[PDB]
């Protein structure tokens, strides 16, 4: 089980005995180690002393120690209170103890290819800040370094730091690193999509990766996992009708009895009753699908139980964890074979307590949610790809399946690099410790090899595998290696490109020996479902190969023009905004034999720096939805607010919000009440869309209003009673930008505004509390209707424009405007009204007269219902009179008598205007 | 224009001249009244020393004289800021002075048969109780009679006393009235179907009729009103095809020019643009339907329209008074006026200046939702039937047209019974006041003509018309009458009744000569639609006709025997529990000669008293919906409560009520923070019912929980935290009830606790603010868990029962059982956890252990956005492990950081039982 095959590197530079290895994660609680046995003494940090007088040599003062391996393990971000499980058996059991065996079925550790070498764990944590955990890492890296470690493998805990700005501690840190010919490794994420896991990018907005680690943090590789075509698992033996034993991979939770004969029984889907018909004593064997795992784990240890076989519904599918409900031992395993033992004659099966490496049901697959990703200046963000167990749990969390186990993949490649550079200080003793780090890097990549996505027969994208798997054996012997024109990167990035373009690479050969090759390079761009990218490879051609050679210590250039221009009309159909055209050029030693080298390369067919950077505004959806926000059919403008109880997940998208605030609460003020928290009535200040009004009989929402054009009818009254009084923008940003700015504009088009600015906006890349949610109200960007430094804006129409530039090197400023009409013209109401008791209806002397249409008009009163507030509203008659009840029920069966003085006339415009009367003061004398 | 046919009755006992008519109402604002005239100032009343005379030997010190009409007026209700205009233009414009005169189409006003006699006008109105509001009518009654009244008109304005108890008061003062031959008259209600004029009664519960006016009133005659077949109106003309005129009813609101020649033009239903192409400088004839009046005159008016002719879109409907838009020109036609307008190829037509007298197009009708109703005994309620002019009004209020110009029926019948106990006072010399009174309503009542219900080929049933349609003629000339078997009344009521029965009344000959007549008795019940009883009669069949002769100055007992097997099986099948036969026995002088003499009578077929008087609970409802409530189709167990706002018209039928208080607040409670609305978390205490819970993963609803046998999951826990603490029964009503108390009966069948009694319920036949809502909610029912002695009962099933007796006479209580379940146990939880800072999950050592199921089980944490507290809630994973955040986003994209310190592990049962437990607590070192 050596996917990798270090075999020949480390028979040439060794295990890593002597050397230390840094490890900075959030925590190491799950080991995984069997607590990490121990070594072979042979050199470096033997015992506590060793430790302390280097650490007191080198300025260190909070160093620690574990035993042999775990030379090192201090505690950055401490201070927290911490209570593992008993504190190492309080207070290290008395002195001297701790221990867990056990590494059964994990075929990879923290080192990969360095498993004779010491550790060193260092813990780093977010609390009280990013600034502060960056300066902690900086220092948990300075400190590795002067302890000697060479290689340092990072991990960024619970991320949630995608496109963060921290102090440049950090970036001084991984300088000094690169300055040490230290390696700094890090994962390339497993949640890499615009939207996440649970959705997909749409078709027309391509600039989908999401970059988990912050830029700042420039890692030496940024490692991609994936998972080889066969695996080391755990198997389980059956007899077919043909006589004859066939072993199957099985990932368990919970353990069986070590070879038996258990009986099993189909049970479809336990979805039904007659599903579980029996299973008494046989193991329920169900296939995945309709209801959860629990669920069907449930339901079978209801009946016989015993244990159960869940079988994926899904070809290429990943192993997945099943939960561990109640001890039941629950198996999961591939499709094919599920429908193979529902249809073997005997239902028995075994299970092997021997682990054996086969074939895997997805065969060599890298999740499609992985990795994608792009660095600001256009180069695809992972570097290579190691393998991993890459499980799906299915109790990471409660919201989807996780990809579990590829922690080891980024170490595994760490530990190869360190061996590698250590071959390098034999093989070229003259080069510093940097130079070796930038040859063993380069050499990875280039020999890494790229790997094929048989299920689309294309390679997967190098925005997910960088430059290729890695393969240790062909990097230890690579006497060549293949570097982008500049000779310093291992990746290429063209850009802006048209349908026909070149791609010129460097081959770098340091043997005394001429070499003949074999090149070509692959084109490919992404697939598409409907209006979504389905995050998988869509292979357009491949060069025929060509030959070259090159001659002893020497480099030479190679160039491969590219056409796909046939493939256009096609492609712009799928992906009308531009698509990526991108590939590997790969070399070989003959055509037959397999990829020596590989260096990928990546353009955009279309303008990548100028796509549209913002969602456009909800109001302009023809459907009424959103990329995060679904639409109520039946219900065409309908445009709730956050109502009387926000949900930060709603409503997430591209709109102006303002504020509604009833005539109650804008009385209450006007006159006197501090508290107006329990003033008897039942409304209070909503935050609404602009844009949107509820009906003049309330139905409990908000309708989004038009102008004869189409455009939303948004407008203020900046007269400070909080109704309306302003505008602020909310966004769904698509991509990441900077300087936004909001500015209003009168008719002639001067800016007599202009908001502060927010430096950088980080896209809303998914829609969640933990994460970020679907969108973003900008206070800076809100505009109370006065102009710079001065008084209210003149009535009238004005642009409401919100100016923001994407980040892409030499992109265009980008805007979206809104048309906001300015109104503080206090309505006209009438003076006086008459009260007929015998018909209990009020006639007003006039009808209202207001600059924007009326909004609502209405009578009000207020009545106690077991000491809860409740304000009525009571809508014109048809000839514009209001019939006023002398009563109000009460839900426990009580009268509450009515009179004038309860009733007071609202008038309301477009705006937020308002005025309010008693009708008492409308009826008396004049 | 004589619909009742006063004029021989009145040139034999004048037009009241010298008599006194008093009037109670609430008002008189819409009193158009031909007042100030009386051309002969010989009146009881001569100036206002002969008042004041007269209430000074009285003891009336209030009052005052006005005109030589209304020698009296006074209001008995005046503080509490009730204002008019300017006081009739500051004192009486300058004293003694006033004019209002605006009177058309209306050949009836107020003194009814009697325009020459003077007017008491009362004003009395519901102002601090309706006990006030008692007094205050019994001393009206009191002040008329001593005025010398005769006659009194009874109004109570905008009623919303339907079954009040008013005190006993009032009754004397009937009684009183009653002692000196004075007659009270009042309406029988134009909106007496049970769920109001929005809705129709169920076909399984006939008793539909609801009385508007208190028991404690009893009036001498309660008047029902009618449309004749004919009626005053303005009129137009136009010139059909054969060159002829043809003159139609036309109802107009404002006005149009008469004898002006108007050019007209269809605009369909003017429901669409282009529907008023050719409508400039023409009346726009529109067809009634889709869109209000309103709409289509504004629209009409835009489009240039100098006036509209809405035309019915109902074959018999009532004209309908249109809406004054803008002072639009706006007539109403019959169904088949419009159609010949829209088809008449001369679309010219001219307003009529001279009101006419034409035939309705509604015929002879009654509305479907007036009079209907008994009295507690089994007695029809409406005495007698008066013309109107019974015009729809669509501006009355904003829910559905009223029907007016009723208030002139009943003071027309008080004034013919005036006349004909006037007439009285010669024929029949030695009489009394007090027995001329009863003479003239039995014969009045006698003499009333049954009308007939053309659409139908049925009679209008009698809970409706009463004993006819007042026809003074025939009652001025009758020597004989008609009374149930007695002599009491003028009304049959059988109570209930099989299908065969008969039916005896009394004919009472006063004349010197013997009379031979025949009669016969008509039957018919219930027409019904669908679920619905249409508010219609169904005739099933009529008796052939039998003589009889009665002897002069004698009375004779005949009897009919009615036989209605036939028709059992089919009206059952319709009307499963019962339905009525009624009729009326009539008599005639010549089988083929008018009806002399008629007298309705009423049975049930069935069980009447104890038919059911509660509506079943939702739980029980197979939809999910009741009369009052309508289910969520995609959800039929969906039950939400109050909410974060109640809403009075919402959720009204049959349940029990609880509440639940979030854990958050518990804890504030328990621990002592006085003022809940202050604390750092989201939630608040609701209102739901019981059996009802949220999910696990809340989305905002509540749905009802049912045990394996069907029946609500109803639990409480009686621990006093608020939580599920209590049950409360909620009913709706669909008859009145008495003695309304709740017990608990423990599985032995024992009573462990009984609830105070509720004396009385009233029906809830209507669901609207101003009178009654669809539930009421009965707080003396609650029941906290306890037993008869304070002490809470033991965890165990009870049943929660609920008893109420009908109001009819002998029936049976009912009563409505519900299980409860009780359980104080304390959910027993892990009192230690294992967080894991790198998978991010919190495992649980345990638990949870319950005594009712796991309701939920959850992680909270509570933070702010914006100085708003939102508390969140966390789902375990399909393991039992909890997956909690770092970080929770603000909607201004903020960071809030999340520590162990803010998370708390709730869990709570069923029944309510909760306990929560910091996480930082499981974690402590264990
Ligand atoms: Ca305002
Ligand atoms: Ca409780």
């Amino acid at each position: 089980n050596d996917p990798s095959q270090v075999k020949t590197l480390q028979e040439k530079a060794g295990k890593g005995a002597g050397t230390v290895v840094a490890v900075i994660d959030a925590g190491f609680d799950k080991n995984h180690e069997a607590w990490r046995l121990t070594d072979k003494t042979k050199a470096r940090y033997q015992s506590k002393e060793d430790l302390e007088k280097a650490k007191k040599e080198h300025g260190i003062t909070y160093g620690e120690w574990v035993n042999d391996k775990v030379a090192y393990y201090h505690d950055y971000s401490k201070d927290g209170k911490t209570a593992v499980d008993q504190e190492h058996g309080t207070h290290v059991s008395g002195i001297l103890s701790g221990n867990a065996p056990s590494e059964t079925k994990e075929p990879y550790r923290l080192e990969g290819a360095m498993p004779e070498a010491q550790l060193l764990l260092m813990r780093v944590e977010i609390v009280n800040g990013l600034a502060d955990y960056a300066r902690n890492y900086a220092q948990a890296i300075r400190d590795a370094i002067n302890l000697g470690a060479k290689v340092i493998n990072m991990s960024f805990g619970n991320a949630a730091l995608a496109y963060a700005n921290l102090p440049d501690e950090t970036k001084k840190a991984f300088d000094y690193a690169k300055s040490k010919g230290v390696s700094i490794v890090t994962s390339a994420g497993n949640d890499s999509s615009f939207g996440g896991k649970t959705r997909l990018p749409l078709a027309d907005h391509p600039d989908y990766g999401v970059v988990g680690t912050p830029a700042a943090a420039d890692s030496t590789l940024t490692v991609a996992s994936y998972s080889p075509d066969k695996q080391l698992t755990e198997t389980v033996r059956v007899k077919t009708a043909d006589q004859q034993d066939k072993e199957m991979p099985v990932l368990s939770t919970n353990r069986f009895e070590p070879n038996k004969a258990y009986d099993y029984a189909y049970a479809n889907r336990g979805t039904k009753e007659d599903d579980f018909k029996d299973v008494k004593g046989k193991i329920a064997l169900i296939e995945r699908g309709d209801i959860d795992f629990k669920d069907k784990i449930a339901k079978a240890k209801k009946a016989g139980a015993v244990g159960v076989l869940i079988y994926d519904n899904q070809d290429k599918g990943f192993p997945i964890e099943l939960p561990n409900v109640d001890q039941m031992p629950a198996a999961f395993i591939s499709r094919k074979d599920g429908l193979l033992l529902k249809d073997n004659p005997q239902k028995t099966i075994t299970f092997n307590a021997t682990p054996k490496v086969l074939p895997t049901a997805s065969g060599t697959k890298l999740s499609r949610f992985s990795s994608w990703g792009l660095t600001a200046d256009g180069n695809i963000k992972p570097d290579i790809a190691a393998p991993g167990q890459d499980i799906l749990s299915s109790v990471a969390n409660n919201k989807y399946a996780k990809l579990s186990g590829t922690s080891m993949s980024a170490p595994l490649v760490a530990g190869i690099m360190g061996l590698l550079q250590k071959q390098y200080e034999t093989q070229y003793p003259d080069m510093t410790p940097s130079e070796r780090l930038d040859l063993a890097k380069k050499v990875l990549m280039s020999s890494a090899t790229a790997l094929y996505d048989e299920d689309e027969k294309a390679y997967f994208s190098p925005r997910q595998q960088g430059a290729g798997a890695v393969d240790a054996k062909k990097a230890s012997a690579a006497t060549m290696y293949v570097t982008d024109k500049d000779n310093t990167s291992s990746k290429v990035h063209l850009n802006n490109v048209s349908d026909k373009f070149e791609v010129t690479v460097n081959v770098h050969n340091k043997s005394d020996k001429p070499q003949e090759l074999y090149y070509q390079a692959t084109v490919q761009t992404d697939k598409v479902d409907g209006k979504h990218f389905a995050l998988a490879p869509k292979v357009l051609y491949e060069t025929s190969w060509q030959k070259i050679t090159i001659p002893a210590n020497s480099s030479k250039q190679v160039t491969v023009p590219i056409d796909a221009s046939r493939f256009s009309k096609d492609l712009l159909a799928q992906m009308k905004n531009g698509y990526f055209l991108e590939g590997f050029v790969r070399f070989k030693q003959d055509p037959t034999k397999e990829e020596l080298m590989s260096i990928p390369y990546i353009g955009f067919r279309g303008d990548f720096g100028n796509l549209s950077a913002l969602e456009k505004p909800i109001y302009d959806s023809k459907d009424g939805s959103s990329y995060y926000h679904e639409a109520n059919s039946d219900a065409k403008d309908q445009l709730d607010g956050d109502g009387l109880q926000f949900y930060a997940l709603k409503n997430n998208f591209t709109a102006l919000t303002t504020e509604s605030n009833p005539w109650t609460i804008i009385k209450a003020v006007k006159e006197g009440v501090e508290n107006i928290e329990d003033i008897e009535s039942s409304e209070i200040t909503e935050t609404i869309f602009a844009g949107t009004f509820a009906k003049q009989d309330d139905d409990s929402h908000y309708y989004i209003h038009r102008h004869a054009n189409g455009k939303p009818y948004a407008a203020i009254s900046p007269n400070g009673d909080g109704n309306r009084d302003y505008v602020q923008f909310q966004g769904t940003f698509l991509r990441n930008a900077k300087n936004l700015v909001a500015e209003v504009l009168d008719k002639e088009g001067n800016v007599v505004w202009t908001s502060e600015v927010t430096e950088q906006v980080v896209k809303n890349y998914n829609n969640d509390l933990a994460s970020t949610l679907g969108s973003t109200r900008f206070e800076k960007t809100r505009w109370d209707g006065k102009d710079k430094d001065g008084k209210v804006v003149a009535n009238g129409t004005y642009t409401y424009r919100v100016r923001y530039t994407p980040i892409s090197s030499g992109a265009k400023e980008q805007h979206t405007d809104f048309d906001v009409i300015v109104d503080n013209t206090t309505p006209e109401v009438a003076t006086s009204a008459t009260f007929s008791t015998e018909d209990r209806r009020l006639t007003l002397a006039s009808k209202p007269k207001t600059s924007q249409p009326v909004y609502r008009e209405r009578i009000a009163y207020t009545y106690m219902d077991e000491d809860l507030p409740t304000t009525e509203y009571i809508s014109p008659n048809e000839d514009g009179t209001f019939t006023l009840p002398e009563e109000a029920e009460t839900m426990e069966g009580a009268t509450v008598p009515l009179k004038m003085s309860d009733f007071t006339y609202v008038v309301e415009d477009m705006a937020g205007n308002i005025t309010y009367t008693p009708v008492t003061k409308l009826l008396e004398g004049h």
